[PDB]
């Protein structure tokens, strides 16, 4: 069988991309009052996001 291969990829690749998008948002979200309140890492948020 060959069709279900492409059928699987066409959805799975970009669903993986969009969960990876969630990954960075949550990774930054863990950052503290120390990490966020500081103006030296607020610039980090625009950089990373």
């Amino acid at each position: 069988l060959e069709q279900t291969e492409k059928e699987i990829q066409m959805l799975d690749r970009l669903y993986s991309l969009y969960v990876a998008v969630i990954t960075t948002i949550k990774g930054y979200g863990d950052y503290f009052w120390v990490d966020v309140v500081e103006k030296i890492d607020e610039m980090g948020e625009q950089v990373q996001q």
